[PDB]
């Protein structure tokens, strides 16, 4: 045998995954327990810059699980903290919500749209075209280019919606440049991270998720297992079109946790 005993940390993708909508999937609350009682971790990953952990952590909290603030991570954050590691605090024109804006402010991070040293783009849902514009103008003048994450689409109620990878395609068009650093999944770069703060080797990690393409990738690229739900994006009939399958396969988490009861 029973390989995945040796998960000692579960990175868990949210909507989709976890709950769906603002209702919690069967079996995730059953997964939760198991995890306390086998005292095993778990943290919540997502991409999706436009808000920070803490509306996210919110979100759960309002659904009755009850979380601490630390079990939510978003590549708001992930970029954020890496560029506060490598470069300090930074100068940066920042395409995102006001959320996202909260987030870089509090890694010590400035905006400054007259002299940024960086273009930062996030799922920025208050994009405008003076803003575009502007990010345009400056990554002309070659400043240095960050994404939170590559998704060029994000699913929703209403069918996929344009994401930060719609907008750096328009950028990309304008401009000729795709960013210097795309800092959210599949990028390994969270894996390590999550691995460092929680002091948990690679080898009793896993990533599980409902979003085939990227969620798989991740673990190739990081060298972790991939578990993929049945809940979410990812239905029986992609797997079996999918050139890249994942490492396991489960109707939902609750199905898991039995796995490693
Ligand atoms: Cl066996
Ligand atoms: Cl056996
Ligand atoms: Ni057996």
């Amino acid at each position: 045998h029973h390989v995945l005993d040796k998960i000692e940390l579960f990175i868990l993708d949210m909507d989709g995954t976890f709950y769906l909508d603002d209702s919690l999937l069967p079996g995730s609350l059953e997964f939760l327990e198991t995890l306390k009682e086998k005292n095993k971790r778990f943290v919540f990953f997502t991409n999706n810059s436009s808000l920070g952990a803490q509306d996210y952590v919110r979100k759960l909290r309002n659904m009755g699980v009850d979380v601490p603030d630390d079990a939510v991570v978003t590549s708001g954050e992930i970029t954020a903290e890496h560029m506060l590691k490598r470069f300090g605090r930074c100068r940066i024109f920042l395409l995102g919500t006001p959320q996202l804006k909260k987030v870089f402010e509090a890694y010590g991070h400035v905006i400054d749209e007259e002299n940024p040293d960086f273009v930062v783009l996030g799922f920025d849902k208050t994009l405008t075209y003076e803003r575009l514009k502007k990010a345009c103008i400056l990554l002309r003048k070659g400043k240095f280019y960050i994404a939170t994450h590559p998704d060029i689409n994000c699913p929703s109620k209403e069918g996929p919606v344009p994401d930060a990878g719609s907008i750096m395609a328009a950028i990309e068009a304008s401009t000729g440049r795709k960013p210097d650093l795309i800092a959210g999944k599949p990028n390994p770069l969270v894996v390590d991270v999550i691995s460092e703060k929680f002091g948990v080797p690679k080898e009793r990690m896993a990533m599980v998720g409902d979003r085939l393409y990227t969620d798989v990738k991740l673990g190739k690229n990081a060298g972790i297992v991939s578990i993929l739900v049945l809940t979410g994006e990812t239905t029986p009939e992609d797997l079996e079109r999918a050139e890249t399958k994942p490492d396991f396969v489960f109707k939902n988490l609750g199905e898991l946790a039995k796995a490693v009861q």
